[PDB]
């Protein structure tokens, strides 16, 4: 579907995913700019294909799902750039705290959306988070997770990241829940406050000994069932919990409490996105222009 005759012209590479490639592309007939993921196994063709119809104004607008010559593409609406380089671009000066704000409170409504239709995304992370030049942010991605799993390491054997993976993800658990999103949302906005990433782990056990060393390690007053989980080790080193006045400093208490309650370990603890829009941080919430 892209090339010189095809449906789509490249106009240029934009990305690389954990799946395949994304270019910047033009449809010959319709005009559209479009982003085209090209990817190199039915029921997978049938789960995507399904997302067509999840649109929501924060969740990025699948067009098209094609499947042609052993390959799967996947057709989107274009727009500026990822959250990470706005996060890069803004690193002197760091996102002003109402557009951090303003994102947190959009990607929340998009999770909140795609959670009502049962549907979870599994790997969020600032690359899959887009922005646009008049103060939206879209979420990218969703729903591919569970088509395909996550893989140690992309097309290009390129590292996944592991930075905003859930702990009962890396504890082995068999089933995950809406609750890891919000996990990953939660890195995200801390990231976005202090300029760094949270938990920047290198390895699964380098994830895991990060989260235990800022959040304690966690046990069976704080997580039922922790010490039963496949992956869970008695002898993991025993940490005490750091304040969060230290972790996200200068976050007001409004946006202390609301981090504090979406990194709670136990994912049935964790708050939804629907309440987590309910939050009094949000009470001020505005929709800023960012600075491009
Ligand atoms: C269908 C395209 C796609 O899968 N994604 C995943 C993240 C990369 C990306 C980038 C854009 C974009 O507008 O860059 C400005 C849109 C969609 C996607």
């Amino acid at each position: 579907p892209l090339g010189s005759m095809e449906n789509f012209q490249k106009v240029e590479k934009i990305g690389e995913g954990t799946y395949g490639v994304v270019y910047k592309a033009r449809n010959k007939l319709t005009g559209e700019v479009v982003a085209l993921k090209k990817i190199r196994p039915s029921t997978a063709i049938r789960e995507i294909s399904l997302l067509k119809e999840l649109n929501h104004p924060n969740i990025v607008k699948l067009l098209d799902v094609i499947h042609t010559e052993n390959k799967l593409y996947l057709v989107c609406e274009f727009l500026h750039q990822d959250l990470k380089k706005f996060m890069d671009a803004s690193a002197l000066t760091g996102i002003p705290l109402p557009l951090i704000k303003s994102y947190l409170f959009q990607l929340l409504q998009g999770l909140a959306f795609c959670h009502s239709h049962r549907v979870l995304h599994r790997d969020l992370k600032p690359q899959n988070l887009l922005i646009n030049t008049e103060g939206a942010i879209k979420l990218a991605d969703f729903g591919l997770a569970r088509a395909f799993g996550v893989p140690v390491r992309t097309y290009t054997h390129e590292v996944v990241t592991l930075w905003y993976r859930a702990p009962e993800i890396l504890l082995g658990a068999k089933y995950y829940s809406t609750a890891v999103d919000i996990w990953s949302l939660g890195c995200i906005f801390a990231e976005m406050v202090t300029r760094r990433a949270l938990f920047p782990g290198d390895s699964e056990i380098d994830q895991l000994f990060r989260i235990f060393r800022t959040l304690g390690t966690p046990d069976e007053v704080v997580w039922p069932g922790v010490t039963s989980m496949p992956d869970y080790k008695p002898s993991f080193p025993k940490w005490a919990r750091q304040d969060f006045s230290k972790v996200v400093p200068p976050l007001d208490e409004d946006g202390r409490s609301l981090l504090s309650q979406m990194l709670h370990y136990d994912p049935n603890k964790r708050i939804s996105a629907k309440a987590a829009l309910a939050h009094p941080f949000f009470q001020d919430v505005t929709k800023p222009v960012p600075h491009l």
